């Protein structure tokens, strides 16, 4: 495939020079696939997200993550248990009340800026339930808070009783825990990319919340609307800061490598009876 | 025309038989063309505004008010003086944040029933600015108040800076005093009806607010999206209760007819200084 191509030749031949080392706190890009570690400038990330973005038009396998460090975008990992089989319906009345919520708790941890931002927000969801286990991801990119002050944020979320009763209305038995606390630390997929076993999640709606300090009490959440318009996996990246619809809102702060050859007899070193061994260990 | 001579024959023929005394109490109609007054059951309202619905898809003249009396839907009329000429932006974030401090209002007159309920509001307006002069209707007929609440309501939105701002930044000079405060009492026009020398006012937008006493920070206003598909005289009315948009939600307790020809008359009348004559009586 053509996309695929130009994104394996920027890879190879430009982006190679940023290679990190394992465990490199440079790096800000993940490419699980390769199992390659960069840190990208903003200007590489760019150009990254224009390959990963027409990857993600054409159904391209992918598996980027970004490492959210110290300082980036919010992201939210919901894990739902489901009364059935049944892709909840997630309108958005019930995603809107979603995002109201979630920022409640951004406005109690003190450390938005003085006066009127926009912030997004984006529901990219799990494309079916399997085994009555579903998922949705609330991405915040745009809001650029500190990892201590992100933690603080996902603890309230857990406890928040509004939320628990919209996601129960919407048939989740696990209202309680199904938010992942480790949320603010984890590395966080690029739009269009998935664990090689699961299929990525799809953007289903929006929300443009616009806070006014001098104003405190109007706090308007609308769909928007163009979103085809825009690079979604630029516009989503948590660690992006040059966006066109998500501007930033600065807040107050394996080593066995088989590399697709030697990993098969792991394939067959699972199914070994092997439990108890007096001769054959 | 056709629906108009249906409209003739509905109110000779049938509603004739409603006609109330002037200044009957149970006057709930008033056909200012006509001069006539109605107290209107419910079933023969409803068959009214399907006529009237048809008239007004067709651009009719009409000059229908319904009388509020002591308990029926909240109107507000502003008459704007404007900065320009210019019809003033109202997108649906202006007016969704209008819809919100309406409501903080009502909220706070402590009427509104326990539970989940929706309200309608309608936003029709003035079709055109006259020497800066402008208007808009805000309609939530659904909302059943007691006349000395909506007096009550609208003396606290005349003092909101929230509306104030709105109206400043559309281009509003008299935004302390363009809330007319007998908006309460006065007789309110039927969608597609007007003063025999104005436009009727134009529906714009309409927004849906569900509020839940159990959860009453969560306050979710939604544009509605199928206006059309609704007969909007009918829905719009204060007095109505069988809409089917509008479920009503229970609080707390002379003639002209110059025919485009004597306005000539008076347009070259009014210009000369003798409104008193000595010589000339």
């Amino acid at each position: 495939l053509a996309e695929v191509q130009a994104l394996e030749t920027l890879l190879t031949r430009e982006l190679s020079v940023f290679l990190t080392e394992p465990g490199s706190k440079k790096t800000n890009i993940i490419n699980r696939i390769t199992g390659k570690t960069y840190a990208l400038p903003s200007t590489e990330l760019l150009r990254l997200y224009e390959h990963l973005e027409q990857c993600r038009k054409q159904g391209a396998l992918m598996y980027f993550l970004e490492r959210q460090g110290t300082y980036s975008g919010l992201m939210l990992d919901y894990d739902l248990k489901l009364n059935t089989n049944a892709v909840p319906p997630l309108e958005p009345p019930a995603l809107s009340r979603l995002c109201h919520r979630i920022f409640v708790h951004i406005k109690n941890s003190s450390v938005l800026p003085e006066g009127s931002h926009k912030i997004h927000f984006f529901f990219t969801l799990k494309p079916e339930v399997v085994q009555g286990k579903y998922g949705f991801h609330v991405l915040i990119p745009g809001l650029k808070l500190a990892a201590s002050t992100k933690k603080s944020i996902i603890g309230s979320l857990q406890h928040d009783a509004t939320v628990q009763k919209i996601l129960h209305e919407q048939g989740v038995t696990n209202p309680e825990s199904c938010l992942d606390p480790h949320s603010a630390s984890v590395p966080s997929l690029l739009y269009g990319s998935s664990k090689l076993n699961h299929k990525p999640y799809q953007l289903k709606t929006g929300f443009e919340l616009v806070f006014d300090s001098s104003d405190p009490d109007y706090i308007p959440i609308h769909q928007i609307k163009n979103l085809e318009s825009y690079n979604l996996v630029s516009e989503l990246s948590l660690t992006n800061e040059q966006g066109s619809l998500v501007r930033p809102v600065y807040c107050a702060a394996m080593l066995h490598d088989p590399e697709a050859r030697y990993l098969h007899k792991i394939l067959n070193l699972l199914p070994p009876e092997y439990y108890v061994e007096y001769p054959l260990w």
